[PDB]
C-alpha cells in the first residue's frame, strides 16, 4: 500500500510525462527491446526491427508506446484502486499476448530509467522509490490475475 505522500511523488513525475507521452513511449520500448531482446520477439508487429535507428523511425512503435503509457497513466491515477483497469490488461497479456510477469518487471525497469533521464529534478531517490513501489503494486496485482487464470508459472 503506497502512502499518499508516495502517490504524490509518482503522480508529480507522471504529469511531466504527459507533456510528451509519445517520446517517452519510444524511449521506454526501445530500452526494453535493447535490454531484453526476448521481449521484442513477443511483438509480431515489431520483430522486423533489427537496429535502434529502425526502432526510432517506426511510427507504429511510437503509436504503441502511447497506447502503453496511456493505459499505465490511467492505472497510476487510480492510486491503487485500479481493479477495473487491470482486469482487462491482465487478461489480454496472460492469455492472448503471452507476456510473462518477468517481462513486466523488465518494462518497469525501463520506465524508471527513462523517467530518471528525462526528469531528474522530479525523480530523485524518494520519487524513484515511490515509482518502484507503484510499479511493484501493478505487477503484484497483475500476477494475482495471472495466477487465477493459470499463468503465473
Ligand atoms: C506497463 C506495462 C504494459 C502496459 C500498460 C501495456 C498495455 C497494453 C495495451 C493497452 C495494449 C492494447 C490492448 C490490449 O491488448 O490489452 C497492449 C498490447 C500488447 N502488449 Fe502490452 N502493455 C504493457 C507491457 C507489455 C510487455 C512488457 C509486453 C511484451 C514484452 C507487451 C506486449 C504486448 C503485445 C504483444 C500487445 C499486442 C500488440 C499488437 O500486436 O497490437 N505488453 N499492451
Amino acid at each position: 500500500v503506497l502512502s499518499e505522500g508516495e502517490w504524490q511523488l509518482v503522480l508529480h513525475v507522471w504529469a511531466k510525462v504527459e507533456a510528451d507521452v509519445a517520446g517517452h513511449g519510444q524511449d521506454i520500448l526501445i530500452r526494453l527491446f535493447k535490454s531484453h531482446p526476448e521481449t521484442l520477439e513477443k511483438f509480431d508487429r515489431f520483430k522486423h526491427l533489427k537496429t535502434e535507428a529502425e526502432m526510432k523511425a517506426s511510427e507504429d512503435l511510437k503509436k504503441h508506446g502511447v497506447t502503453v503509457l496511456t493505459a499505465l497513466g490511467a492505472i497510476l491515477k487510480k492510486k491503487g484502486h485500479h481493479e477495473a483497469e487491470l482486469k482487462p490488461l491482465a487478461q489480454s497479456h496472460a492469455t492472448k499476448h503471452k507476456i510473462p510477469i518477468k517481462y513486466l518487471e523488465f518494462i518497469s525497469e525501463a520506465i524508471i530509467h527513462v523517467l530518471h533521464s528525462r526528469h531528474p529534478g522530479d525523480f530523485g531517490a524518494d520519487a524513484q522509490g515511490a515509482m518502484n513501489k507503484a510499479l511493484e503494486l501493478f505487477r503484484k496485482d497483475i500476477a494475482a490475475k495471472y495466477k487465477e487464470l493459470g499463468y503465473q508459472g
